[PDB]
């Protein structure tokens, strides 16, 4: 299953947990805080948490999800709550949308192939009969060659008295109790949004603040995609930009039901490329 390290063997590979960042030679990546380590000349993503019900239920779900657009556990720590991962060079999409510390725009060619990474990540999840509650960009990470990776089980499992996601990227029945994977869909028009686009779900000082909204502008005449469309790309052609685009409206119906499931969008995803 997965290694059993004790938090002694973490607290040295991160070098006593460094909370400087990796630019300035300590062992943050970022926020539990998330930090480099080295094990046994292998490069690990150590998540010291800061619960346990998301704890425990992150490596159940990690222990029957293995593929390759999930980010893989290796251990964990519970002696005196630490959780061992492979770790993402790349961070995530979120930071990489924004440029995050003066990396270079992704291409189209790449927000592509991030995209159909993604919807494969979620499809094998929703197979394995498993919503995630929290698909976001800060969710999906990048690998050494920028594969996409779906990570943060820990809120993954029908009504709730306990509403838990994000905001911006909820589904209308998600912020009413429900727990469905077709508020996972939802969620993921989103991000689709975020990669067309290359703007935060949310921005207080926007107008409009919220992403999703564009899509009312769109069907309104008010705007269109092109409008829309990051201008940080060289390489985006109308036809894959409007596919994408057809996708994420699909994704974002206000009807649940009307919304298409993930092998639908994983169909329509390959089709675009
Ligand atoms: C704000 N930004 C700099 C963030 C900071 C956290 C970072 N997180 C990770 N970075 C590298 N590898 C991994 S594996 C794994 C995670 C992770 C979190 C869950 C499992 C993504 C970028």
């Amino acid at each position: 299953r997965f290694h059993s390290f004790s938090f002694y063997e973490l607290k040295n590979v991160t070098n006593n947990f460094d909370e400087r960042p990796i630019s300035v030679g300590g062992n943050k990546m970022g926020e539990g805080v998330v930090y480099k380590g080295y094990v046994n000349n292998t490069t690990v993503a150590v998540k010291k948490l800061a619960l346990k019900q998301q704890f425990d239920q992150e490596i159940k779900v990690m222990a029957k999800c293995q593929h390759e657009n999930l980010v893989e556990l290796l251990g964990f720590s519970s002696d005196g709550l630490c959780l061992v991962y492979v770790y993402m060079p790349n961070g995530s999409l979120l930071d990489r949308l924004s440029c995050l510390d003066g990396t270079p725009p992704l291409s189209w060619h790449m927000r592509c192939k991030i995209a159909q990474g993604a919807a494969n990540g979620i499809n094998f999840l929703h197979e394995n009969h498993h919503i995630h509650r929290d698909i976001k960009s800060a969710n999906i990470l990048l690998d050494e060659a920028f594969t996409a990776k779906i990570s943060d089980f820990g809120l993954a499992r029908v009504m709730t008295s306990r509403i838990v996601g994000t905001t911006a990227y909820m589904a209308p029945e998600a912020l009413r109790g429900e727990i469905t994977p077709k508020s996972d869909i939802y969620s993921f028009g989103v991000v689709l949004l975020e990669i067309i686009t290359g703007l935060p779900a949310v921005d207080e000082h926007r107008e409009p603040q919220l992403l999703l909204d564009i899509k009312e502008e769109i069907e309104d005449e008010e705007k269109t995609i092109e409008d829309y469309i990051d201008k940080k790309m060289n390489d985006a052609d109308s036809t894959s930009v409007e596919a994408m685009y057809s996708v994420a409206s699909q994704c974002l119906h206000e009807k649940k039901n009307k919304r298409p499931d993930i092998k639908k969008v994983q169909q329509l995803l390959q089709e675009m490329t």
